């Protein structure tokens, strides 16, 4: 069930690419029949932080949360996941604009914050909560999905320090994250306001929080860009209220993006709150 056989991944197509690994559409046939099941399979071409992200993900089960399938070795190695055919946010939201209203939009956010506080008593911190890790599983349903940056925070212990040179979101970084490179579970709360924030915009690019941030800091040398996303937080700015946004789905963005991390929601009254809407 978990072990997948190399020469039995048939791929298809490509589903996501970066600069050091891909996530690919695969059918895993070992009958050759055609009649396997469709997968995602996550690789590389870094590899100890891939084997992280398979630990984590092998060890959460829940509904809004991307079900792990098994995993595929060589030193190398490749995760299997389920395929979530309508794929991310990022791309299911311009692509269905016209199909997805408010109620829509208001039960997606319920199925985040469900995976999140699920994550959160698993005593994990995601620090890479944004649309395109939220994955369209119907036109009712989502779940989250990459694991790559995500952290345990010790028994007892409040956050968990990051301590290393790999690169982050920090368009969608708590002020204690660019600050003290602290991360608390209210840290993936914030992340949670800056993703429902694209979840009301559709993901339109032009209003993306980089673009907006960097709008709102002006020119910038890369080096200076989040000690000038430090200050512009510090005076307090924040992402506009999307138009067609209620006033009572922008006080839960607010509560989200409380400048102490202490001050902010929590995932079940974030729930308690969208469904109150509902
Ligand atoms: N289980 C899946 N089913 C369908 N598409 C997926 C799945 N996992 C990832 N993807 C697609 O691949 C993209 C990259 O995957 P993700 O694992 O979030 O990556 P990374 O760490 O490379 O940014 C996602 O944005 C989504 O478009
Ligand atoms: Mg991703």
């Amino acid at each position: 069930p978990t072990h997948f056989e190399k020469r039995f991944l048939k791929r298809i197509r490509d589903l996501g690419e970066g600069h050091f690994g891909k996530v690919e559409l695969c059918r895993y046939d070992p009958e050759g029949d055609n009649t396997g099941e469709q997968v995602a399979v996550k690789s590389l071409k870094h590899i100890a932080d891939l084997k992280k992200e398979i630990e984590i993900l092998r060890n959460l089960y829940h509904e809004n949360i991307v079900k792990y399938k098994g995993i595929c070795t060589e030193n190398g190695i490749k995760l299997i996941m389920e395929f979530l055919p309508s794929g991310s946010l990022k791309e299911y939201l311009p692509k269905n604009k016209n199909k997805i209203n408010l109620k829509q939009q208001l039960k997606y956010a319920v199925q985040i914050c469900k995976g999140m506080d699920y994550l959160g008593s698993r005593q994990y911190v995601h620090r890479d909560l944004a649309a395109r890790n939220v994955l369209v599983e119907s036109e009712h349903q989502v779940k989250i999905g990459d694991f790559g940056l995500t952290k345990a925070i010790e028994t007892d212990k409040e956050y968990y320090t990051v301590k290393d040179d790999r690169d982050s979101p920090v368009f969608w970084y708590a002020p204690e994250c660019l600050m003290q490179s602290k991360f608390y579970i209210a840290s993936d709360v914030w992340s949670f306001g800056v993703t429902l924030h694209e979840l009301l915009t559709y993901c339109d690019s032009d209003s993306s929080p980089m673009a907006l941030f960097l709008k709102m800091i002006g020119p910038t040398h890369g080096q200076m860009t989040v000690t000038r996303l430090v200050n512009t937080l510090k005076e307090g700015k924040r992402l506009p209220c999307p138009p067609n946004c209620p006033d009572e789905v922008y006080q839960l963005m607010r509560k989200c993006w409380e400048f102490q991390p202490s001050n902010r929601t929590s995932f079940q009254n974030l729930i308690e709150g969208f469904e109150a809407l509902l």
